[PDB]
């Protein structure tokens, strides 16, 4: 119930990368200049590649956003896969044991633990890594939905910009026409995946702070509710009572 | 005869968009716009590039869903995902325990449970995990099959449309001819994928409902269904009785 | 015996496509249209694509046939896959434990089974799973067959037709000269795998329903030609006759 | 002794076509027909697609050849597959059971069998079986021989051809030559492989007629000789001897 | 704890590296001249494969760190991965099994190791390669920082140069014009993978020297700490305690 | 010390085949002629098409052999891989038992074979039988020697040739100009291949006639020679000796 | 600590030729010659394809040197590889069990080996099979060292050269200018790969001569060196001093 929640948090940002470079392999460069009808086929391909260079020097912020949408959608999907990578390196160890330890012991008394939870409960320490390892999973997910709503409420006709190249020796010339009307080409492909990845972000927006209400769902209130999910041998307690 | 369903109706839309792109690379770009004889082979690749990105600013309603095509269909295949990704993580361990424990308990009866079922009816939990486990199944197949339906409903001579770029500073030019004839490419094939899979999941349509009627196939009825389908223990029971 | 038709029967239409597909790959696309002399590289490959899209817009029936070959002949096979899919999962549960139960019975005897024969001959349930999962893979084998024979019968000088562009705002040119003669390519290689897959489904035809003749060969006659195909302990009973 | 026969003469077909074809990628297409100096590069490529598909339609049986070269050796490939195939469905659990009970038996005996082989040797039944899956095995090779041969009987000038395109709309046109040379190809390549298929299968012809000859090399005198290939339960027998 | 910070610390190198050769392949060649429309396709493609040589032959350290970001990056990733390539080939033979011995003896106390600790704690040579793991391990990481910085530190209009291709031959013509203004093209997506290399190496450098304090954290400072982290054992003292 | 000759003896052509294909690709097609200035790009591509294939049409033998040199360097590359091909299958079941018979009597005799030896030793079988799989080894080392030779002492100007296509109906032409001077083009990588394929095949001459002296290395002088080779149980009887 | 030198002395000439190859293909052809305007892609195509071949017909060894840095950097890669597979194959049996009779027999001492030390001290045969195998890999790695150090040396500006094609029938024209300005491409990635494949070489030089003085570090000098680095009962030793 849990880890379903940080698996698609992070495949579904994985899947829409993977989707996109097989859209952007099948069509072409991500940059389309119209260069005019005296150039060649290689100073075509220049301003193809200095304008899709130069969109970072001199709003300007929207245009830099488009060249690095795949790069900042990857970083919150790695940036995510950090709290269970250090869940499983900190608090593993700590909960393996100790769930084997009632495990064992609860099938012999049938065949202590109630003065086990007397002292278990006042324990402040591995509920605050519980709420730690949750929080900071929680506002890196409104990071990233601030971002994905931020970069489709510009979806303006943005894409379209003018850049030159008379910039280095090039500059004093008089065969280049100083202006050239470039465009963006996966920047719709792009509008339709901000979207569809924050739709998802906003119904798990719930369900991630679902997980902060541990005493409605101490360390008693942690401990006791996590016998029931991925320990089966609770289920032979009820096996307990129907013969009863 | 359940899982049946949940894999024929996912991997059937997983298999068209697999040819469909096999198709897709063997003959070129979806969009193959009639520059004129005037471009060079960068400018009549910009029309191409341009066009394909300018069909969504302003029915415009047919024209851009055959470029989504691919993607709804596989946002509609993972949809029929999760109610089965959820039934493993739901509803499986309340009910691969209880299999194992008739299983074995009713070998040493011929070598209790009859007041196991008598209890076990009424429980109006379990019972309602399972059919809206279906019928959110069930209303997601007629939610894709009247977007299938409406796709293959247009089929006119739609395809063809007419873009320009005189846009940005490329308005007011005296070099483009204002009006550039685009067609798409993949509409045929697609509209072939849109009738195999409609008559598909029509023919699905009421063996999915055939489910929801476990009276005619409370919790009794549910857990009494189930014991002779994934359980071969029950086949033991005839060996009592052939033998008499 | 049995797995060996439905083997071949599946995977020689899977073989020829593989190999038509190295073939489409290594000469190029499907279609080749004449363009004239005057077209440049891109307008020429405008005609290529169009003609290879509006080969169904408006006999019409042996041009719509030549794209859509591969795919006919796949839904053809995963056609023949799904009696024997559903095989494994309807009576495959109630003829492994069975089968198990008389080759563990019989070892004790010579260390009841003569009464086990006698009640489950008068059992037409089982039978009838059996012949309905090979008379429907023997009309959609004949049902491949004439579509196999339909396409290898036109053969003609079919593969050659004239298309034209001139439809949108391309109408009322003076640029296009309003005929172009296309050609398929594929069609040779088609006609001979169109060949070479009826002259199997016609010499497999007579095997099929050699397998609907198993009292030559009721529930009694389909489960005693059962146990000496895949279940070697009945070759211990040649071994108490050898020795005597 | 046997299974190397029928395994070389299925890999050394299948090593020569996976040779031909990283040599018919590395070239490039089969065909080359030397187009005017007028023509485009989209018409120049107009005749090398309607001449390698045209040279079926009216000696013309050598050039018919040149193009399916590696689909009849891919034929005559999968058809020396198949009486190892059927061995395997066939004979083989009348097989495998029999020499292990002869190789358990004989261990008693120095810690019944005499008997067996006065039985077991009239019986024409496995023999027949083990011969038709020779016979038929050695006139395939022969007729797979005779292609082979015919194939480079020829040898001539006789992959150059002479086409022409003017067949519907293009006939009666000013621009067309009318004639064009064309020329395969991968002849000279076929050519070799045609050769070294030839002295290996040549030299092969009197090892599988070797087999053929089970006295010299009934049912008595194929049994008694299979004991000592297979098995190495008679290498004890020697054991038996070296001791004294 | 430390095995985390050494493969975060060699992973990122790595995927920011295979994330760029995926930028590298789907735009082009890293230079791109701007060749004159008198030159061919040829002559073009000699400028762009001239200055991408000539980058080094005679400020101009900036100029030559360009083509090499991505070797100077890789040769500071395997640096990193030869510290614990030493310590599993030098000091986990004499760690393994000590370890053990200690898990093993430890059991059958409650079923000498007192006397163990007073012993292993003046041993002044384990403790020394463990530190000198870490402190060879800490400086390059800052000498990696200390170049990621500097590659950001320069990130002007740099990528732009001037070269010239008269030289040999070539040297005293008529149709070369003396100059070519080049441009780098994938400084823009280094320069940016030089920032998220820095942030992370600049976060770490406080962990890795929290791992450098030991006391706070001789032979018994080092070994009393490392017995609760991948050692289970020590869990079991805690069930002494909880049961009292 | 056997097995190591015979896979650097095959190994060693199959690692020059694989190096010389990813010349192969890397550069372009093993031809290249000087078509005129006035051919287009695909009557351009014909003479490379038509001069590959006609340098048998008619020294002669230095042009045909440069072809043909991956592939008769592969032919004997399989021919040295079939000696011990045969060799596990006719004299592995006759030398794996025997040597298992040894390995075990000898253990009780410390805890016959005396006689053993002097009736193995009068038996010219398999001495015979191992000679004629090095003998058959050894001449084909030296065929392969010596075509390899000779494929390096022509090494002349012999890759340059003249060949012309006015052949079929392209004889009696006016546009091609009757020569054309071509090159192959992967000689001198095959020059260099040819070296360091004769100096190892040179240099392991003396080591596969070292095999040939097994009186100085009857079936005796075979037999008492393996089992200190193969068989780590006559290490034990160096046990007995060092403990006295 | 000697496993890993014989595999970062290998494994690092392995990695430097591979990350060439991926920097080969990105870029293009290795020669790159400067053609005139007045030739077409063909032409041009031929003197790329000459002049890469012409270079070892007549300093004139730099230019050599070049085509086959890749080849001669993994020829003193293999070479590398024989002494570590010569190593398995002759001394590694006349080891694993003696190791493996120390390892048990010291095991019921505790619970003859005094006196077997005494007789293998004097025996110089196996202490020259050490050294033999590790003085030809000091040797060899010198050599390699002074290749690397001479292909660094020139470092000039060596690759430009200047070449003809005008040899066959050629010579005597009127078309081809007499001179062709190439440049090879790869040189200066071959400079950098020839200096971090120098510097570790050089130092691993230390290296390899330290574990030439097993003394420091007769036979009885080689034995007792090698039980405690792969030995693992060794280390029992201890736990028996540690006790007391």
């Amino acid at each position: 119930v849990d880890k379903m929640v940080t698996c698609i948090a992070v495949g579904l940002p994985l899947l829409l990368i993977s989707l996109a470079f097989a859209q952007e392999i099948s069509i072409g460069t991500q940059i389309s200049c119209f260069s005019p009808s005296s150039f060649s086929w290689r100073q075509a391909a220049f301003v193809d590649s200095y304008c899709w260079a130069a969109v970072q020097q001199k709003g300007n912020l929207p245009l830099w956003l488009h060249k690095f949408f795949p790069y900042i959608l990857l970083l919150f999907a790695i940036l995510l896969y950090l709290p269970p990578l250090f869940w499983r390196f900190a608090a593993a160890p700590h909960i393996c044991s100790d769930l084997k330890f009632i495990m064992e012991e609860l099938d012999k008394v049938y065949n202590i633990v109630e003065q086990y939870l007397k002292t278990k409960k006042n324990s402040n320490n591995l509920i605050i890594k519980y709420i730690s390892c949750r929080l900071l999973t929680l506002i890196i997910i409104l990071l990233a939905c601030i971002y994905l709503g931020y970069y489709f409420s510009l979806s303006s006709l943005s894409d379209e910009f003018v850049c030159s190249i008379k910039s280095g020796i090039l500059r004093n010339d008089s065969t280049v026409p100083d202006q050239f009307q470039c465009k963006l080409i996966a920047v719709g492909i792009f509008q339709l995946l901000s979207v569809i990845n924050l739709v998802v972000y906003v119904l798990l927006a719930p369900v991630v702070v679902y997980t902060l209400f541990v005493p409605f769902r101490n360390d008693l209130s942690l401990y006791n509710l996590f016998l029931e999910e991925n320990i089966s041998e609770v289920k032979s307690y009820k096996c307990l009572k129907v013969l009863e």
